[PDB]
């Protein structure tokens, strides 16, 4: 059936069709809702599959059914036959990557999907070559602060013994350090992958704000330790526009995220190695990053400086730090003229993205836990827009840890 | 299904174990293919639909009050089924009734609030035949659960659904809403998610004072009866007028809001029974008022006027000129409640009680069905331990649920 989707701000319906094409499961079923559970191959599996993908590349430029149709559907079944897998094309492995972006229901950046620059490091076969890959990539996305968005693809999963993964969450995290006396130095939810970097071998500065080594695994051997050059790694130093002593806090950021744990599916192939990378909405730095309690948990001392009164909750402290917080965030990385996105402009985007994807495509998957911005939400657009979420392939999918299932 | 399903929060680490959700009854509007979790909203019964409804809900309640299996079980359900058999309905007792007024909100996944559930008055006006009846009732619902401002959750029950033809409604959505008035000029004066009810009162007799804080009248349907407008004696409507405790320009907006939450256009639920007038109140978390109520775009709408006031730049949304505002305006709801003894509770103090609620309940009762996209507050919200915290959404019965607006559907006498 269709379905609608309204906007209670703005009383507009959309009506979604796209929702008929997916095949993946959501986890809910007609009486439970997991909308809120972070997380709920053959020959056989495959070639319908890789039919799929095949089938809706050439549909997506109009080639639906031609003889250059025809032939890869066959040279794709003669390729699954005699390997048990199959390779893309350059063009498909492009389109693949972008509609995997396009289809990720989380993302709130989404109106810039097309606009994703894709590097096929599929002949990649060490760890060495690894890391020149991603220094290539932090290189070209960093673009000296005028940021562009980029994936690098290593090579597909075969037998599940001979993994490419990127170890670190992202390629640029700072280091979190567990103390003698029980608190946490630099960024806690990193302790457990900063002490697999020293346990094997990386010599820890023990600052706030240590740019953490790559920690690179190519064809299922064990990873190895590399230092980025630290003149690829833009960071921003967070000041305030009127609280002068906001710079005393000593806190910066880096400018580039880059996620590097996820696993792109394309017509039934894994790539388990592909980091990609944007911008930042300020939101991910100022709230999460610096004010989850298990993160930096820096709003005590911001709203100390505030002077503002601690003793009860109801005087919304945490709130009125919260906000001068991500002032100050926005106001660094546009002073340094590194591109940053408000949750307001942003989530204004998102809503015009849908509005595009619906006209031209039928819908757009969107997941409302993850689209709302983690303050402010319901005066932001996206607050008051009701989504649909399903799951469309090509995707990103999340995968285990490396480190609970490599054999060293 | 499965027998048991985890949930995780990710700020504590804490797993709990949900088996409750085996006693959901309705559907959620999901499937394996499709969520619809932000969704808003995803002829009576006869005698074979009610029979198992109503078996469902007695064994409920003789299991609750540790007596199933027993001759007083076993009798009532004979009694009902008797009942049910003679007369096509049933009657609840007034111990069934309380139990399942109380549990309704219990089952309520939408609702931050429910620490306070067994702590419910429960009004019994199922005697009532009048509109004026109906007045006397929900007059004596709002002084109560006002208490001179230390307020009491209740809820008042008229009689239940019969053939669809008899049905006791408030017309108004909530007992103490202010009244909007669309303009020629396209401009709305008081409240613009009012205009639709305030233009049916209009017509139905009511003289407006055409002001920005005006209380709407009650509009009240008894025994399917044409709805009769009464105005509610305005010495039971408290209300606070809001005042910021630095900045002395905040009470120079002559803002104010009633201080009684009070929902009126739910339907309850119990064993079958269909309850399509129960008005229910609690006390307000101070976003309800602060963010939604005043800075809302199709609302009150004055995060500009006191940015303004504020001198804050409006030129950059990336000054975040709005969060700055909506903060403010939040401190003083909050500020000018407390000084009043209102009460109101703020959204860091309301998540961490229901935190603590649902974790009792996965406890005691093998699970908590809470809707996330409703229970984070609409500011901060993850600095709320709520954003953290993963949760199960299922429909157990008793429930509250929504009904089409009476003015759609009633048939004019
Ligand atoms: C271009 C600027 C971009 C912006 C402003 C942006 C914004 C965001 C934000 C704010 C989130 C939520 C993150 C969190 O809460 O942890 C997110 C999630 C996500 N983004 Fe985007 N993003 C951008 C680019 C991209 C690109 C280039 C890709 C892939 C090619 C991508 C794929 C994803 C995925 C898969 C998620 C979901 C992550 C998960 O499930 O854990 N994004 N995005
Ligand atoms: C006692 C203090 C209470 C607090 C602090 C509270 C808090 C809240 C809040 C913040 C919401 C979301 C409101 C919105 O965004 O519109 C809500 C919804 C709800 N509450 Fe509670 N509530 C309280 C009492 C009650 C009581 C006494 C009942 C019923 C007996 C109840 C039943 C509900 C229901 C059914 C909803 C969902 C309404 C809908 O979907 O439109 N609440 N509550
Ligand atoms: C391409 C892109 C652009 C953009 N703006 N944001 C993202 C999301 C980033 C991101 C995740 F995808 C994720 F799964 C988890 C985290 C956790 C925080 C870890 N952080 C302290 C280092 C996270 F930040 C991606
Ligand atoms: C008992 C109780 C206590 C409390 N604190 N809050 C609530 C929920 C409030 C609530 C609803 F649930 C609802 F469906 C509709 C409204 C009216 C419009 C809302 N707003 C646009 C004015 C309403 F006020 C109930
Ligand atoms: C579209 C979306 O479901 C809608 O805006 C919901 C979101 N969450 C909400 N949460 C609460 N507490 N109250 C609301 O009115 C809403 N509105
Ligand atoms: C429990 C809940 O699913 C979890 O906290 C989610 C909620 N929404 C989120 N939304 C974003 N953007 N990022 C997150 O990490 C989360 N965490
Ligand atoms: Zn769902």
């Amino acid at each position: 059936r269709f379905l609608k989707v309204k906007n209670w701000e703005t009383e507009v319906v959309l009506t979604d069709t796209l929702h008929l094409k997916s095949t993946l499961e959501t986890g809910c079923t007609e009486y439970i809702c997991m909308g809120s559970i972070m997380h709920p191959a053959t020959k056989d599996q495959l070639f319908p599959l890789a039919k799929e993908f095949i089938d809706q590349y050439y549909s997506s430029i109009k080639r639906f059914g031609s003889k250059a149709h025809m032939e890869r559907l066959e040279e794709v079944n003669k390729e699954i036959d005699t390997t048990s897998t199959y390779q893309l094309k350059d063009t498909e492995l492009i389109y693949g990557a972008k509609h995997a972006w396009r289809n990720a229901s989380r993302c709130v950046g989404r109106i810039q999907w097309s606009k994703l620059q894709v590097f096929d490091a599929r002949d990649c076969t060490t760890a060495h070559g690894m890391f020149n890959y991603i220094c290539n990539h932090v290189k070209y996305a960093t673009n000296k602060g005028n940021l562009r968005s980029a994936i690098t693809i290593f090579p597909q999963r075969t037998d599940g013994k001979h993994d490419f993964r990127v170890w670190n969450s992202q390629l640029i995290r700072y280091a979190g350090y567990k103390q003698p006396d029980g608190s946490t130095l630099g960024d806690p939810a990193n302790v457990q992958f900063t002490e697999i970097c020293i346990q094997q071998g990386w010599k820890p500065p023990r600052g706030r704000f240590d740019v953490l080594p790559l920690l690179l695994q190519a064809n299922g051997n064990d990873p190895e330790l590399f230092q980025i050059p630290p003149e690829l790694v833009l960071e921003v130093p967070i000041r305030h526009p009127k609280f002068e002593w906001f710079k005393d806090l000593g806190l910066k950021w880096y400018g580039l995220p880059a996620v590097s744990n996820m696993l792109l599916e394309i017509g039934g192939l894994e790539f388990s190695a592909c980091p990609f990378s944007g911008w930042y909405m300020g939101t991910e730095i100022g709230v999460r990053d610096y004010c989850d309690n298990s993160r930096y948990n820096i709003l005590e001392e911001v709203a100390k400086k505030m002077n503002l009164d601690m003793r009860k909750t109801s005087s919304l402290w945490k709130d009125q730090a919260l906000v001068e917080i991500n002032i100050a965030v926005l106001y660094s990385f546009q002073s340094d003229k590194v591109t940053i996105v408000d949750h307001h402009s942003a989530t204004e985007s998102f809503i015009k993205h849908m509005e595009n994807e619906y006209r031209c495509r039928g819908g757009c998957p969107a997941d409302w836990v993850w689209i709302v911005p983690p303050m402010s939400g319901s005066i932001t657009p996206v607050f008051h827009q009701e989504m649909l979420n399903y799951r469309l392939t090509p995707s990103f999918e999340y995968q285990p840890d490396p480190w609970n299932t490599h054999v060293w």
